[PDB]
């Protein structure tokens, strides 16, 4: 195939992140060698999810994203059958042991307002918290509750804009934006 | 022997946990290859004990469980001869340097109410704190003092229900429950 | 799913071997959680291939098995376009830099005579060397040329019979044999 | 070349620090083998920058110094395009996610009063925070805001005076002072 | 020589601790193979010093003990020439960046009251803080200021009584006590 | 218990060797804390077995000693069912893939002539090769076939005499000799 | 800059190789970010040099390439002043302790005949051995003496053709060939 | 002290070598901080001894140099009491299990002829093999038997001349030569 995007994704993200995004796509019948613009998105979404859980206390979050589909639903059941939160219809990204809610992390190339509206329409669970990030530096969260401290969220926005700059420096950003 | 339980225990728990539970059973004349349902219990009890001490401050707990019988009693003596707490009749699991008391950790497959009553009858030391966990997500502690924060205890309950789900997914949970 | 085979495969083989066999099946639309008898075969075939290359000199073999389908064909092309050997129709397992030939490694649960005959009918390349191993301790190679020393091949047969014993000790061998 | 300074710098500083200072000089057309007094300064400035970021919270600082010139400006842009701080004219050393400002770290062999005055004249950005350290144990910061706790800044002053003592013990301090 | 004490010291303490105590004795013309009772004391004193600095914040303490005689005095000078504290007459064990004072750590086999009185008579520096521990579980500190939290000091007392029990279990404690 | 032997064994042998000898004794109902003279023998026998297999080629030997009783018999069966050698009545120490025979390694504190005669009377398998070492530097092997090169066997004799010297230097050798 | 070549070079070669080629170019006033086609050549030449020394015995070769210019000439002097070989006019790549000669390794994108002729004209040292490799699988060496075994040289040719295939798969080979 | 030699020795030799030479001098009442020219010699002698044993087979040599005085004599006794070689009067450097003799390694700054004559006069053991190296590239061995292959000895001579060049590049060689 030989995509400049694919080689950039392998140089941009940590090797363990690339491996999980590969397993995530293959589990859903997708090839990172051809769906390279996607490939960059699951890597980006995975890193943001891991930096998100890195914020806060040690035992605060339970990481759902990055596990296999069967195991992620197993941990979701264990969380629901121990706390009492209703089972979400779709797989969330994290669970906040401090606020007692599931968190859906979103990373958008378009306006934060549109994605969240698209995400909120999907999740009929209602109780699931939504937190959206953009590649321009904006963010949007449910009830204006941004969960983490400002410094942890600012670190995520900075990294997102760095991925955007490195992509545009290789003339790959325009195709990345016009693909979501 | 070739027990599905034994292979599940080795896949479910961290290798160091399995090694300590093996040494614990062998020290008391028990073979994990035949007493597989037990084998899963010492592993579960060991992990809960280690996640428990992982909660709280750095120097808060002294881990008694997981040591050899002679060395565990040596540390118990050192704690008693330095603080002044009475020597317990039976080996506890942890010592809380913050609350100045020994902690007995229990993990039950039956109702939390029965196990604690069974545990409290045994410990005539009285001063020893009891903290029970169940595979269904409930917990019971002495004087309603649960020692740790809610997030640390919720992480233990979630892991316990995951072990239950993985066991039932292999048709091994029913024999595990009807063996305590 | 919860298969005793799946847990045995994870306990029997080295973790890196299990990961490569997982990626190998998923690349060809197969799930190790349901195709557990297969899952044990790619792991077994992978280990035999790696012990095979472990025999002989340092730079003797080029390992084709265990790579992704695209990369394995890239190395096959490089070997053909540098030595002059004809491109095989199917992906082989190794290349012998000493004998200047590709090697197809086979591991059979049935009689070695049948598998090799089945393998030789497939490879019209003719030049590709075939080396078959069985779980009973027999082996068969092209032109009676067994490539490696007797000690290296004996180590492979011993390991194969150990996998057979561990499988039969868990009542999983009968289903493994009646599935090839 | 064979400079006593060069061998002292390699023995005094951590190997990773020496490698970054080497790459920093070579990127700007300087050879650490001849510009040995300089070589000791970029190493010293690099370590102080890393101990500075080591103070405070986990996600507090973004380390600009120690990166390549192109990548450091990329992170500066990402910070400016996400928070809104004006782009500084010169490359700073850190960014404080807590106070929302860039920090310029200075290490002087002369009086702290002169260096800061020289530094403040250069940075027309105004918003950039300046923090100066000396090899005698004094420090000077903008608006008397020293950012970190006293213990973290005291650790930096102690290390600086140790470098001075080790240098003077080798008769290399006098040439180091008369070279800034 | 073949001393039971020497083999116990190597089994009781961490290997890095044993190496530093060896270098400490040899620097002062002492052989751990014959002065085995001493050998156990520098190891004990070294571990207590390291557990002491392990208490408190990250940048709180500067470890003087465990360095070579020349380097320890270099760091003492740097601390004195940066904070302003008077140079102590004898080498202390730690410096408290929080309380701005040097700390002398003592471990006694006799009554805590006698050792501290012996230590206080030696240090004419006056400003140096003294903190004594005993193998029986008692402690004594200057101005009743024990610097660390109760849990960190209780961990040190517990370890000291464990060393006493292991020594007495080998009939080596009586000679250890009658040698200070 | 507090045995000088036990502390010497932990200081003399590599930690992994001590762990295997511990598991070996406990599997056969023996406590290394009281049976200390024995404890030194399984450690010595284990190291000699590992240095023995270290001699020769890479795939030459299959290590039977050091495995659990069930797994060692599994590998013995695999070797017998693949080569054709008769199943030995007692567990041997190694299998020689080069000479096609099992090897029984013996380490004696008495005369090599007596032990081998005692060993040969036990093994009715006849085909099993016997190789005896002594703590004085002598050795005896079946059919005068010493399997390995002279340098590898000389390294084993040297190590054995070093263990003897270290034991006698602690007045533990006399009890060690009068206990076989 | 954002070159597809630069990202491919970082994905194709081992990270340590990329670091040495970076230091090699910067030492000679070249930037791998703009001279990307070159950047791929020093990486390729470096790997071939390291695989070359990997062939043969343990102490056979002394690696000159990959060191700094000053240190490489130091080792060249030591080799000349100990064996007696004349000092070469230009820095070679290796020294063969077996054949007692320096080796110049060449990797060409054009015909092997032209490069060697260009190389031989440069080296007036005459005694220096020349060994050329091409990306098509051919090789040329002085006096038809190819130094290493066929398997080691075949491994180098295979890797070279793999780099060519990966480059052409990204449409970067044509610019790579038309740049030597 | 601050010696350019001391800093060069720490930069020139591997850290483990420097630590052993430090322990070797301190065991004999010598300080590497003042006896810096010596300090460079024990490091040089230690490395040559380790490269010497690195030549030849795996179990060929027993390394005597680099151990403590008591332990080195213990291994010497074990070698003498197992092979039968007479106990040497002075501590040798290695034992050759292949040739059955002790080896004394010498490194001279003067003529090889003088040192060996000085060494041979000392060793009345006669059976001990002597092998001398010089910093100019010459060597001298007993009975013209140089033990190792030419390539292994040539690697030692090359390293010795590199140490000489690095020393002379720092104006430290002249004092090093005029101190033996
Ligand atoms: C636990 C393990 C992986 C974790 C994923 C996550 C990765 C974490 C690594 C940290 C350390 N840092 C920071 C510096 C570089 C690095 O590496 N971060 C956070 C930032 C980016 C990153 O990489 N964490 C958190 C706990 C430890 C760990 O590694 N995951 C994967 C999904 C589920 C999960 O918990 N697990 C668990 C089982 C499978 C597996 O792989
Ligand atoms: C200290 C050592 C072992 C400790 C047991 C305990 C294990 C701890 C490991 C941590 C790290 N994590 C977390 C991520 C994975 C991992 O590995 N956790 C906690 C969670 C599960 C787990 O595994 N801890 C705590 C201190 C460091 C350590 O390892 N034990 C064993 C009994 C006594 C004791 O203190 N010791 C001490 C001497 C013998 C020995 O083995
Ligand atoms: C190179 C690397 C992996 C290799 C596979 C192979 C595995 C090898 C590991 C050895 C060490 N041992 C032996 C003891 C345990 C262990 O671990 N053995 C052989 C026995 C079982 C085993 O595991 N080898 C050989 C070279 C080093 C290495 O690891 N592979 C995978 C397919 C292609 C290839 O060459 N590669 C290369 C790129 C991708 C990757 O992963
Ligand atoms: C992240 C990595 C390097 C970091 C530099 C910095 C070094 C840090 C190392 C810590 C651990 N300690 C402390 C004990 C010894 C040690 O080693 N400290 C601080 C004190 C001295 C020192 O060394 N940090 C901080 C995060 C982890 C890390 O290592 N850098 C380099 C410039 C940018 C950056 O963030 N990166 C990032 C990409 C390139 C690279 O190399
Ligand atoms: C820094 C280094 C050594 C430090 C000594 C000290 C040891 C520390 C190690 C920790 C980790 N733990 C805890 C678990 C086991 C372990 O290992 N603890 C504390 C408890 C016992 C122990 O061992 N610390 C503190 C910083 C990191 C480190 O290792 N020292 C030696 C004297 C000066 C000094 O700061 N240095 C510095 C230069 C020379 C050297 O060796
Ligand atoms: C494979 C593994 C352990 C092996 C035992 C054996 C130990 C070997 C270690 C080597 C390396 N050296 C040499 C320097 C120090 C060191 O460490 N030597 C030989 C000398 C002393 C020693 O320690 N070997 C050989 C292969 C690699 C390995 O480690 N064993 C244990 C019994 C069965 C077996 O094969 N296994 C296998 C499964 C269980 C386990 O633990
Ligand atoms: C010694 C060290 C680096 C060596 C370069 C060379 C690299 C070697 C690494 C081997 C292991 N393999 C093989 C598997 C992956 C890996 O990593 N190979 C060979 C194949 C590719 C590769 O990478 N070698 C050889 C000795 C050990 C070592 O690493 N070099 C650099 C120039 C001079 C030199 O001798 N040195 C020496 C001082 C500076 C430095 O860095
Ligand atoms: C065994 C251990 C240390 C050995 C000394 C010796 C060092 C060896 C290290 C090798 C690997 N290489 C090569 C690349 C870099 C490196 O590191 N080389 C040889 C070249 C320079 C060097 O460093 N060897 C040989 C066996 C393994 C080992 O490390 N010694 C010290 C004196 C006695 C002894 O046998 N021991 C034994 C007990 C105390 C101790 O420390
Ligand atoms: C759809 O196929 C895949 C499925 C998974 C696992 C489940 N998906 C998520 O969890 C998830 N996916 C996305 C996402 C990413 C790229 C394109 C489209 C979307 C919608 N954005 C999230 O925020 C999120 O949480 C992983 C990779 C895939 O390619
Ligand atoms: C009984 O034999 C063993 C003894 C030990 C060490 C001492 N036991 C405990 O500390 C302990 N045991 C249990 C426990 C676990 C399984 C079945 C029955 C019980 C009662 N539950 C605890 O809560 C606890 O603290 C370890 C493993 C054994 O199999
Ligand atoms: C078929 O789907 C898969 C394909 C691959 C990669 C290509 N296959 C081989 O290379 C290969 N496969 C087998 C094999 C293994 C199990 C069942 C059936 C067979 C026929 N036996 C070989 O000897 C061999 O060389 C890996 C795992 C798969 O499940
Ligand atoms: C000038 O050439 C180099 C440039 C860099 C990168 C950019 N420079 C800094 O960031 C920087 N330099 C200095 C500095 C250090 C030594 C002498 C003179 C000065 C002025 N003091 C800082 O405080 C600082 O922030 C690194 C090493 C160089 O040699
Ligand atoms: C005296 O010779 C040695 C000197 C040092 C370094 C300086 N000494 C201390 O720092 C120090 N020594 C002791 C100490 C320990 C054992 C016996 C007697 C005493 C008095 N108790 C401390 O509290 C302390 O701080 C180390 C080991 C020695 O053997
Ligand atoms: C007997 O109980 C134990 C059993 C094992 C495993 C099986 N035993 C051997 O394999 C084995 N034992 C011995 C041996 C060692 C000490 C005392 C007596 C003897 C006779 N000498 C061998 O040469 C040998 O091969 C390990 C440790 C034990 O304590
Ligand atoms: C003399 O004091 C020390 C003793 C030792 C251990 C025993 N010495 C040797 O083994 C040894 N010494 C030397 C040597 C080295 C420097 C100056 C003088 C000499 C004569 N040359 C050898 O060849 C050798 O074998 C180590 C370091 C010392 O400083
Ligand atoms: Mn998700
Ligand atoms: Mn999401
Ligand atoms: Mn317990
Ligand atoms: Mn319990
Ligand atoms: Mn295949
Ligand atoms: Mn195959
Ligand atoms: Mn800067
Ligand atoms: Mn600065
Ligand atoms: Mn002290
Ligand atoms: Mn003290
Ligand atoms: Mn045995
Ligand atoms: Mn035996
Ligand atoms: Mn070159
Ligand atoms: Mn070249
Ligand atoms: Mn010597
Ligand atoms: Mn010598």
């Amino acid at each position: 195939r030989g995509s400049h995007m694919e080689d950039f994704v392998r140089q941009c993200f940590n090797p363990m992140i690339v491996e999980l995004a590969e397993k995530a796509m293959k589990e859903y019948g997708e090839d990172p060698k051809i769906e390279t613009n996607k490939f960059a998105a699951i890597c980006t979404h995975l890193e943001v999810c891991f930096m998100y859980s890195d914020g806060g206390s040690k035992h605060r979050f339970e990481i759902i994203e990055g596990r296999d589909r069967i195991m992620a639903w197993t941990v979701v059941n264990s969380i629901c059958n121990t706390t009492g939160v209703e089972k979400p219809k779709f797989l969330p990204d994290l669970y906040d042991y401090k606020e007692n809610r599931f968190i859906e992390i979103g990373v958008t190339r378009r306006e934060v307002h549109i994605y969240y509206l698209e995400k909120a329409n999907k999740i009929k669970s209602e109780k699931t918290h939504i937190h959206i990030f953009s590649f321009t530096g904006e963010e949007m969260a449910t009830k204006a509750d941004y969960t983490l401290d400002e410094e942890s969220r600012a670190r995520i926005k900075t990294r997102l804009f760095t991925i955007r700059q490195e992509m545009a420096s290789r003339s790959l950003w325009d195709s990345f934006r016009q693909s979501e």
